[PDB]
């Protein structure tokens, strides 16, 4: 039988602040109910550690998003409220199948756009640079679909094991750290100002497939929206 990821106590805290979306943004649980044991093999703890999510199909996901704790509603706020946003996450990208290309395992995203994705991605140029297996940061500074629309950028190798992340959004700017060094150095969000929508997110999102049937499968040893007002 599937162990259920709130069997232990790791994870606790960020289901207390979470719904699941799954095979598409269709709520597939609430807070309450991944507090409860919620369990499938879309969501599941691996290893007695892990919590494991599993998706296939172009855009589907299988994808945790941000909510007011303790049962509340969706959550949103803003790039320029003053206040710190941050989550934190420990990840281990196992290899991929193949025919799974491209996989978001972290974001700030909201009402209508991404203003930053963490994906792994099998492929990919950057400013003339080729790179294979990587951790990727998109960032929208724009809604167009030009590249003058995205600061991409390499943020590390996929290794074997866990790889620490952390987003911190503060005053319009974006600071993305890896393994405990800083890779984005507040990088600009002003064009976001007054989206009052955001949220993070962050689990197993498949963009651009070349197979509807191949599963990606991320492993999260750790996940957090860090609160820097201790409500
Ligand atoms: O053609 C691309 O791969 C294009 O995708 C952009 O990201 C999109 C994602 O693939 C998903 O469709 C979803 O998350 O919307 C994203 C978006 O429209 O921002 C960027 O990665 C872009 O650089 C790229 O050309
Ligand atoms: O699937 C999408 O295109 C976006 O869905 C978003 O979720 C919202 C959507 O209205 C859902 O049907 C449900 O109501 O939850 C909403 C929400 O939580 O904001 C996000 O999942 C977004 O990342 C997707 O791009």
């Amino acid at each position: 039988f599937l162990t259920a990821v709130s069997s232990i106590d790791t994870f606790l805290p960020v289901l207390n602040e979470a719904k699941l979306q799954w095979p598409t943004s269709a709520l597939a649980a609430s807070s309450e109910e991944l507090l409860g044991g919620y369990v499938g093999s879309q969501f599941y703890l691996q290893d007695g550690k892990y919590m494991q999510f599993q998706i296939a199909g172009s855009s589907n996901r299988c994808e945790l998003r941000q909510m007011i704790p303790d049962g509340g509603s969706e959550i949103g706020w803003a790039v320029d409220d003053g206040t710190t946003h941050t989550a934190t996450s420990s990840i281990v990208v196992p290899e991929q199948v193949d025919g799974v290309e491209e996989v978001t395992i972290m974001q700030i995203h909201s009402g209508e756009a991404p203003q930053l994705r963490i994906s792994w991605i099998r492929s990919k140029s950057l400013d003339g640079v080729a790179y294979e297996d990587f951790i990727m940061s998109t960032v929208r500074i724009g809604t167009g679909d030009s590249s003058d629309n995205f600061v991409k950028t390499h943020l590390a190798d996929r290794t074997a094991g866990a790889m620490s992340f952390q987003i911190d959004v503060k005053d319009s700017k974006l600071t993305i750290t890896v393994n405990g060094n800083v890779v984005v150095n507040g990088q600009d969000l002003s064009f976001w100002d007054g989206t009052d929508s955001c949220y993070f997110k962050a689990g197993a999102y498949n963009n651009n497939p070349t197979s509807e049937s191949a599963t990606a499968r991320i492993k999260f040893a750790a996940l957090a929206w860090v609160d820097h007002h201790h409500h």
